[PDB]
């Protein structure tokens, strides 16, 4: 009984035992055989033909002894004579109540406390000559349904055989040599030896004379039919068996090997036997596995609770792990980075760092109320006072209107920032801490920690836009004043006399669509004009490299297009009466503007280009007379606000640009200073001393009750591996 | 000990053994033997020996019978045993018997646990005992043990084939009742040979040793496996009672108070136990005997049937009175008779198709092969001319005569018809010498009685050798006649009717003396050198020159009838230079007339050799064809038919055209002479020679016979035929007597 502890074992921490099969003729007492050496009387048992339907018993071991079947599902069968009659039952239904057989097993599996993890086979006997309703090839039958079980490896074969008839007439030792010549794996088995005629004795076949075999015979004694039917328990069986050994005068020195004990150690001999050349990998498994616990339950093996060596050592070690782990998912430090999500709080915070700026675009690129609003400024500083010049106070009005909307979006961004800050802490203590009061604790200290700094964080950043409202200076990147549009060539590029081809050009560039193009040159397109008071160039694209012909601006014309045309979208032509210099009008060559005030734009750097006016009478005052005086202008026809209206919005767009780009880029710095390393520093050298100050600390990292009754089953099972483990050793060392 | 029901079936069936074999047959009883069969150790030799009812075979525990036992219990007055390797010795105590067995055994087969399909021969004498074998065989095991070769159950079950599969072998297939029924391997030995359950004892042993709670009630009341024959349950000694020495007294008292105290058997105790089952094999015995009584009961009346019809002339037999000798005269000269009549005249029945003769076919055969030996044998011509000629110039040879003399026909015809006096002769005597060899070959089938065959044969041939001398004196004379008036009055032509000769008589026949033509004189092939394309190509046809006419013809069946070509008024020449004639080519033409007719340019036909040549020009000269003379241009009117051929060059006596009539005349009349004597000499011989035989052998031949004496002496054994005689009369008997014996048998 080593393999018995060693089995349980297996279990509690929780083998290829080869299965049996009994073999052998009609009426030998195979059925016997095996349900002695289960143990339990639960077999059908009778004269004539009762086991006709192979059974195949799975002992298992557990807490409890019952049985169960494959077929009456949950129903767990307690006491054993139901066992019997559910089994010659369902015998009874498949095969029939005439005597006939059917290849189809009876899977049962019978729970007891200390038996191994066999297979029993028990299987119908042999016949010569078909009785009954059987088919006439009966012994074919027979024999090829127990030689489908027999023929495997790893399966002991229990052949059995009366002792009435003779040993040259069992059908079992014709099985058990054709197929175990050698004998390996047959274990011989002679029942029925208190039947024999007076005056004989199987002395001769259980010293193993008659016929040898490698592992010799054992006598056994069964029950009679008056035995079974006068309901004789075992106890009584064995000793009366027991009882013969003694008492024969041709077996009493053979009695310490004849027996049913003796049979049972035998095939707990074998099943040992058959074993071991597996113990080395069996051992080294669940040695592997103890290596995994045998680290841990090193705390676990004494105490003791209310200890404050172990508790505060679990405060140290638990505070260490946190703060690496918040470090290591904000800054991303390795190794063992997330590849599945962004990330706890770097990658979706940095995500907030650059789409603050999609917040800052949103709004608000509003309206023609900006220009009515700079002109009533431009008014209103010139109370009573009139006249030139442009007063830049309406610009330090303006820009201080317009970024004054900028605290919106730079508040909302840090309460992103906090609400996405203060849920990774939450991602770094559901997981770690299983200590109850420790995980709430933890992440009250912390997350008042970054409500105090977001208090900061949000008065520095007001502090910060209320600082480009102070002086609104002029010196940076931007433009000069009265350098509208892109003056001046780089200050002219320090030549503007002799270059008539030297970037004199360019005064005014812009886009105008033209309606009618020629067949050579193309479709109807918007060029980018590039005007000047005295020239005139046009490209297709920014490289400034086109340079075909340089189109005129003095003595030249202006006309509209004839009614029912959609002019939104305005479009004028240009002409001239004495010569037909254009040049290469196309009937007509026609610009368009895409609004109002751009037609009144180009017309009027047209007419201070030396471009006379789209008047009704102008046409008799075409080239000759002309000048009289300016008799159809007014003085004038936008004065003079407009351009100044024009020069303050350009200045107001560019200094927005560059304080939108210096919020967006200096913002992310300031929290990042303030509240970001700030926690981070506090998370680090004071969450302990300040850890240490609430609560009682004394009712501080307790269970946690999954952890206490996750200790005792590891505990538990870290004896029941030292346990298998010196089952092992004492197995091996036999 | 017994057996009684043995002793008591021994008279009835020893009769009817004895009768079976004293009337000769090859007819038996063929008792069954009882062959034991089952598995090692099922207790055989026991339910043997308690059959036999003697204690002479060897058992016990293990392996015992290793080698089969054929015991043949033979019926007689001293009892004792013998076997066949152990001949000269006698035993009489039983238990030298087993001892010496267990010997025989263990010597040959070894000590071992060997065996050997060797069996061993025993022959029990008894007078209480059947003509039965009994024969005990080795049980059939599985595994081989001590120095059994790995096959011992199959040549095990071989040797139990070779004695179960035959036919009418009664089985006990025994079997104990410690083991359960259906590993009987017994009964499955039974199912293979014996399938319907003919002649299959079932037998169940060892009941006494049966597991304390359970009985054989289900076996033995034929319920679990059914068997025709039923179960018998038998109690043997045990191991125990052999080592104590029992006998069959209390072995059989133990049986007998065991099936009554059972409670299970109590109500089986009349067809249980060891005496009920020696009576049911004794039962098999005589219902196998009563059941083939009638197929022996009708083939014996088959075979009588045909002894029957010739008993029924034997019946009445008292030797050796003169009717059974009259009536063996009566019938042995009447087979004879119409035996002489079959193998002549042609009457039935059963005439020898094998032999195509017979007399009837050898005989007239030699009636027309007799007309061949006369045209063949005698012959003459060309000097009977001679003669001719000088009978002419002598019968009236003083003066000229101016007509054609007769007495020269007369004495030519004289001497040529005597000539025929030897084939005459020489058939009748050829006749004679077959007909009294058929007269023997009849005889040969007559041997049954001797001294009957010489007298038979020489009263006949002596009757066929006093006629012959007779029949010949009747050719003679009939020869002869012939000589005497010599007519000419009969169906031959007068004189001067061929003119000119001969016409070859009148074309063979009177209706076509007008439908046919005279075209038929000279036959011969000739070739025709230039042929158009309707007659044919170069080729040599047969031309049928006439001294009138010419045809030519392609075949021989004469049925073209083409053209009749002339011959007066024609010529010949010869062909032009460069042509080599050897196979000369002669040209027929004419110069006053155009009549060739139909040149080919031209009308050539060709010879062969130079006999041929000639010849042909003889013809046409003698026809009247022009010669090929200087003057050929000139053959214009100095011709007028020419040839030169009116009789012979140049001038000789009419005596040539009187011997030609002379020639045709006689040859005529030789050819009528000829059918008179081929039509009438067998008819000559038939009356006189085998008419005359046979009225004779009809009529006169068994009073010469039963004239002679003595008549006792005359017919007698051929002890053959005297030895088949008492032979069917023993059968005869034989079969009654035996037909009575299961008569008395079947009641
Ligand atoms: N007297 C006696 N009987 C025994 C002994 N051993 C077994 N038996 C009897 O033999 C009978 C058959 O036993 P069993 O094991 O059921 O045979 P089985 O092999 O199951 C028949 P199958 O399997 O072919 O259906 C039983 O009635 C039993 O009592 C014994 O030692 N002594
Ligand atoms: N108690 C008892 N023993 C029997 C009975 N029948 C046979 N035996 C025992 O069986 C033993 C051998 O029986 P036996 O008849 O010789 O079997 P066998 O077939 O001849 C052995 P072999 O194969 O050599 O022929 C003997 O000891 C005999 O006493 C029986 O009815 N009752
Ligand atoms: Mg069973
Ligand atoms: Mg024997």
């Amino acid at each position: 009984e080593d393999l018995i502890p060693l089995v349980n074992r297996l279990q509690d921490a929780f083998l290829d035992l080869p299965q049996i099969a009994v073999v052998g003729g009609q009426s030998a007492g195979k059925s016997s055989v095996l349900e002695n050496f289960v143990g339990r009387d639960f077999l059908p048992r009778g004269s004539g033909i009762v086991t006709r339907r192979p059974l195949v018993l799975q002992l298992v071991n557990a807490t409890t002894e019952y049985a169960e079947f494959l077929h009456c599902k949950g129903k767990k069968f307690t006491d054993f004579e139901e066992v019997r009659l559910e089994i010659e039952a369902e015998t009874d239904r498949v095969t029939g109540t005439n005597k006939g057989i059917s290849p189809v097993p009876i899977n049962l599996r019978v729970y007891s406390p200390h038996v191994l993890n066999l297979t029993l086979v028990d299987l119908p006997g042999m016949t010569k000559v078909p009785v009954g309703d059987q088919p006439p090839d009966i012994e074919f039958q027979i024999r090829d349904m127990l030689m489908q079980f027999v023929t495997k490896e790893n399966c002991l074969i229990l052949a059995v055989s009366p002792a009435n008839s003779d040993l040259a007439n069992s059908d079992a030792l014709k099985v058990a040599k054709e197929v175990d010549p050698q004998g390996q794996r047959t274990i011989g088995v002679i029942t029925k030896l208190d039947l024999m005629d007076e005056g004989t004795d199987a002395r001769d076949v259980l010293e193993n004379k008659l016929l040898p075999l490698r592992r010799g015979y054992i006598g056994v004694v069964n029950r009679s039919q008056k035995d079974i039917d006068g309901k004789k328990d075992i106890t009584a069986a064995l000793a009366a068996e027991r009882k013969f050994f003694l008492s024969h005068p041709s077996y009493r020195h053979l009695a310490d090997r004849m027996g049913t004990p003796y049979l049972q150690k035998v095939l707990n001999q074998q099943l040992t036997n058959h074993i071991r050349d597996t113990l080395p990998g069996l051992r080294n498994k669940l040695q592997s596995q103890l290596l995994s616990i045998e680290k841990e339950v090193e705390e676990y093996k004494n105490f003791r609770p209310d200890d404050p060596a172990r508790k505060t050592k679990a405060l140290l070690q638990m505070v260490q792990q946190f703060a690496v782990d918040f470090e290591k998912r904000i800054e991303g430090s390795g190794d063992q980075i997330d590849t599945y999500e962004l990330s706890g709080g770097a990658r979706i915070n940095r995500i907030f760092h650059e789409r603050f700026p999609f917040e800052l675009v949103k709004m608000e690129f509003d309206e023609k109320e900006l220009r009515r609003e700079i002109s009533y400024a431009i008014k209103n500083i010139h109370g009573i006072r009139t006249g030139l010049f442009t007063p830049d106070m309406a610009f330090e009005t303006i820009v201080k209107k317009q970024v004054k909307k900028i605290r919106e979006p730079c508040l909302k961004c840090v309460d992103m920032v906090i609400s996405e800050l203060i849920s990774t802490v939450r991602q770094c203590t559901k997981k770690l801490q299983q200590y109850p009061r420790l995980r709430e604790e933890m992440e009250r200290i912390v997350t008042t920690h970054i409500r105090e700094r977001e208090g900061r964080t949000k008065e520095q950043v007001m502090l910060l836009i209320d600082i480009e409202l102070a002086y609104m200076n002029t010196n940076h990147e931007d433009f000069i004043g009265f350098a509208n549009a892109q003056q001046r060539s780089n200050q002219m590029n320090k030549k503007k006399t002799s270059g008539n081809q030297d970037e004199i050009l360019v005064i005014r560039k812009g886009w105008l669509t033209i309606n009618n193009i020629g067949i050579m040159k193309g479709g109807s397109k918007e060029y980018w004009f590039v005007l000047t008071a005295e020239n005139l160039s046009w490209y297709k694209d920014d490289e400034e490299k086109e340079k075909k012909y340089m189109l005129s601006v003095d003595n030249l014309k202006l006309r509209d297009v004839e009614k029912g045309f959609m002019s939104s979208k305005h479009i004028f032509a240009l002409f001239n009466t004495e010569q037909r210099n254009v040049y290469k009008d196309y009937r007509q060559l026609e610009l368009a503007c895409e609004t109002q005030e751009e037609v009144d734009s180009w017309k009027a750097s047209f007419l201070r280009a030396g471009v006379y006016p789209e008047r009704v009478g102008d046409k008799e005052k075409a080239s000759e007379t002309e000048e009289n005086g300016s008799d159809s202008f007014m003085h004038s026809m936008d004065p003079q606000l407009e351009r100044q209206v024009e020069t303050i919005r350009n200045l107001v767009d560019s200094y927005m640009a560059i304080v939108n780009k210096t919020v967006r880029d200096l913002m992310p710095k300031t929290i990042m200073h303030l509240m970001i390393n700030n926690t981070k520093e506090f998370i680090f050298s004071e969450l302990l001393a300040n850890l240490y100050s609430c609560g009682d600390q004394n009712t501080l990292m307790e269970e946690s009750a999954e952890q206490a009754q996750r200790r005792d089953e590891m505990l538990r099972m870290y004896h029941a591996l030292k346990e298998a483990l010196s089952i092992i050793g004492d197995i091996n060392t036999t």
